[PDB]
């Protein structure tokens, strides 16, 4: 009933890597005005997500066409995990990147649909109730990435094997943090289930804006719209 | 050790699970497996109608489901119907033949489904889930617990009493946890993977919904009872009443 040096070492690598993310600030930073803002800001985040993904052990070792498959699906779900981490209960303003803060009302002005926005905030509220630290968020992101249930995964068993170390670490970490509360760990996992619904709802939202004359940029269209020239280039570096 | 209350609950579930999948191709008869496109669709829908009713009967036997409001019961059943069905496809997947089985003994190839006009996006995940489920290697108690856990999801659409639903689920999660510990003390990661399979059921259920809409474009519209649960609840409300 205690972590290993290997497990301790991995968690530190993840949070350290995770800390390199969301570094860009609104001061330091250089309908459609609202839209362009989001897409612009997504590209920054996506690019950070790919970089984070190379750092994690056992990811670069996978073949390229499955590295695409895991990233394509999880990238939105990571974003959602990160929006939830910095969700502020008092203001009800989700933070994106270092310091960009947006109320739920701010989103309606971008023309996002109520079927899409409310679940995001319900997700952010629900996760805040769990009370996860940076280590638990970092482990949960990794677990999320190595999802072998994603569409068009060529080597599922290889991916399942990569993920299992992160589950075992998270199980042991939660047991130490709350020995009395045995079901908090399952509660955290049941949240992974909520992420998919939001992932499917997101595919409906993105589509709807294509109708409103709001087409996605080159990088974001590769992974969200129904070749991966940009995506290969980011991975190959 | 396992609780006396917990033993009863598992026992009630497995028994209820036993009443499911009693129908045989030999035992009335559903429209036969072979216009050709149209007939295969019919074959599936008649069989599914039959399956849905057993799931509904099973769900009433599950404890505390009937504690719920008729509106919530309906919400819960409609969303998990496909997910229970797919658990069952996986449960009895033959790795030797790669043929999934439906009800008592209706066996189908991957090849068959392509022939029925189903899209790859839909078909591939189903066999992958059946394969992935096998790697876990669940026993009957474990399947049944996982099913009951599935039913009581608070984050389902149109649920009115989430807390009441989630309260009914925790007992089952606790039983599954306790059961895994007793049966396999040294395998700590087995129990989380089972819970994570619920994540896979969601993607499937979403993929399945897309398939149903694509089929409507093939001039293949679902019958009344399946249309309630899968299209975008009079018969289902009436089914609960018996
Ligand atoms: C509305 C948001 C939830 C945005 N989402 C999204 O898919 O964007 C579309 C505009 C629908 C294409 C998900 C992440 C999103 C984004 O893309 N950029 C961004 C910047 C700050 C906060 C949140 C976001
Ligand atoms: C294609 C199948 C996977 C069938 N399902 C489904 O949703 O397909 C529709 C065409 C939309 C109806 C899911 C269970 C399904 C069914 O309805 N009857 C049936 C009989 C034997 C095996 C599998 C099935």
């Amino acid at each position: 009933v205690q972590l290993t040096a290997a497990q301790e070492l991995m968690i530190q690598q993840l949070v350290a890597a995770q800390l390199q993310c969301n570094k860009r600030s609104f001061s330091d930073q250089p309908s459609q005005q609202r839209f362009a803002h989001f897409t612009e800001l997504a590209i920054i985040s996506v690019q950070e997500i790919v970089d984070f993904a190379k750092q994690v052990p056992g990811f670069l070792q996978l073949g390229r066409e499955d590295q695409i498959a895991l990233l394509k699906a999880s990238t939105i779900e990571i974003m959602l995990l990160e929006t939830a981490r910095r969700y502020n209960h008092e203001t009800e303003c989700i933070t994106f990147l270092k310091d960009f803060t947006y109320s739920k009302d701010d989103f309606h002005r971008a023309g996002l649909q109520v079927e899409f926005i409310n679940p995001i905030f319900e997700f952010s509220r629900a996760m805040r109730r769990l009370g996860l630290d940076d280590a638990e968020y970092a482990l949960l992101i990794a677990i999320n990435i190595f999802s072998a249930d994603r569409p068009n995964v060529q080597e599922p068993g290889r991916v399942e094997a990569l993920q299992q170390p992160y589950v075992e670490a998270l199980l042991s970490y939660t047991r130490i943090k709350r020995p009395q509360d045995q079901l908090r760990f399952p509660r955290m996992l049941m949240k992974l289930v909520s992420l998919r619904t939001l992932s499917s709802v997101h595919s409906e939202q993105v589509f709807a804006l294509r109708l409103q004359d709001k087409k996605l940029p080159p990088l974001l269209s590769e992974i969200w719209d129904v070749s991966h020239k940009i995506l290969h280039r980011l991975l190959q570096d």
